[PDB]
C-alpha cells in the first residue's frame, strides 16, 4: 500500500530501511519457532528443556534489538 | 482494490480510517484465538476456566467495540 504512493527512485530511502527491518524482525520471530519446534521434537530432555531456554532469551533479545534499532533509526532520520 | 481506485494523496482520508479498523478487528479476532488456544493447551482446570471467560467476553466486547466505532466514525464523517 505504501509502495504505490512512493515514487520510483533508484537510491535508498528512509522508508525502505524501516520496512526491510520490520520485515526481518517478523521473519526471524517465525524462524525462531522453526528452530524451537525442531529441537523439542527430537524427544530427549537435554534438548527437551533447551527449547524453553531459546524461548526465554527470545523474550528479551528481540525487544532489545528492536529498541536499539529505533534509537539508531530515528536519530539518523531525525534530521 | 480500494487503493487502486484512489489517486495518490499524502494526507489521511476517511477511507483509510475505516480500512484500518476492519483490518484490526479481524486481526484481533484471530489474535483472540491465539491467546485462547495457548492457555487452553496446558489443560489444567485453572487455565480452562480462564479460556472460557475469554471466549464469553469476546462475543460481547467485539460487537460492542465495533458498534462504538461506527457511531464515532459516521458522526465524524457525516458532514
Ligand atoms: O517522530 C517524529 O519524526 C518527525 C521527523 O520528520 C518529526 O518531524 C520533525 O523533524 C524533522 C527532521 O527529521 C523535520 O524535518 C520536521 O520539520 C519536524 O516536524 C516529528 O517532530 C516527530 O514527532
Ligand atoms: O437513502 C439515501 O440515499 C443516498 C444516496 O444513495 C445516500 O445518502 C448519503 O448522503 C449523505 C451526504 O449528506 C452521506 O453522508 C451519507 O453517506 C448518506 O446518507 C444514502 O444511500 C441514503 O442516506
Amino acid at each position: 500500500g505504501i509502495n504505490s504512493q512512493l515514487p520510483p527512485v533508484s537510491y535508498i530511502k528512509a522508508i525502505d530501511v524501516w520496512i526491510g527491518a520490520c520485515m526481518t524482525f517478523i521473519f526471524c520471530a517465525l524462524l525462531e519457532f522453526a528452530l524451537v519446534n525442531h529441537i523439542a521434537n527430537a524427544g530427549t530432555t537435554e534438548w527437551n528443556d533447551i527449547s524453553k531456554r531459546v524461548d526465554l532469551i527470545s523474550r528479551a533479545l528481540f525487544p532489545v534489538l528492536f529498541f536499539v534499532f529505533n534509537i539508531l533509526y530515528w536519530s539518523r532520520f531525525g534530521h
